[PDB]
């Protein structure tokens, strides 16, 4: 059996898990697969930082690291690149998800282009 | 916010977390708490194993651990306890989660008392 994760949420949404190495992403929408260029398999297992390119703002970068270790709900603009290298203004919102216990579990990322 | 877990399943529930150290449960049903005489806060973080008693079959916690390493649907009787040390036989239904990338994720447990 599959986890349904999108069970804990028309939008580009990704989920990612904090307790593993890199905080790779373990679910992804089709969403935001079709937006970015990538297939399934190009993207489980990485951290969502592969979207960052040449002419990415690295205090941008920086304040999302901070953002997550802060366990908060945040947004922030930062230019993102689909495989294809077309660039696009990212709206990135960001909040922790805990387990009943109170551990920080997920974070969940909703994603659109600003336009 | 905190992840609802029930929607990944009248019973007695339990979800655990292999990935933590001694496989810790992260989820309890209502149902799982009256049957045992525990509280919340006494049951999430520990394994599974304190409903274990006195007169439990030691092979037949050596099978739960091996079926747990198989990955696989299993159910077993086990001679369980509740807190003020009554027993019960436990009919214990287990079962195996998966991410979306294929990689185990939370055991999946139900319980009901044989009569
Ligand atoms: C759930 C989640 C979604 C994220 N989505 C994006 C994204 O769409 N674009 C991006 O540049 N960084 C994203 N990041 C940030 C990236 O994975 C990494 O945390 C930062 O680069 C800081 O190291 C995301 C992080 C998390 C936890
Ligand atoms: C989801 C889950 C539920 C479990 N429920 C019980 C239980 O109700 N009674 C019990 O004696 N052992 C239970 N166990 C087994 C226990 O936690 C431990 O794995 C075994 O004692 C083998 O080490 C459970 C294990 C898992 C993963």
């Amino acid at each position: 059996d599959i986890a349904d994760l999108r069970a804990l949420l028309e939008m580009s949404v990704v989920f990612s898990d904090p307790s593993q190495p890199d905080n790779p992403m373990i679910y992804v929408s089709d969403a935001f697969l079709v937006q970015t260029g990538y297939t399934l398999e190009e993207v489980l297992g990485r951290n969502c930082r592969f979207l960052q390119g040449p002419d990415t703002n690295p205090h941008a970068v920086e304040a999302i690291r901070q953002g997550l270790k802060a366990e908060t709900r945040f947004t922030i603009d930062i230019l993102n690149y689909r495989k294809d290298g077309s660039a696009f203004v990212n709206r990135l919102r960001i909040r922790p998800i805990y387990d009943p216990e109170g551990n920080l579990m997920f974070f969940a990322g909703a994603q659109n282009p600003v336009l």
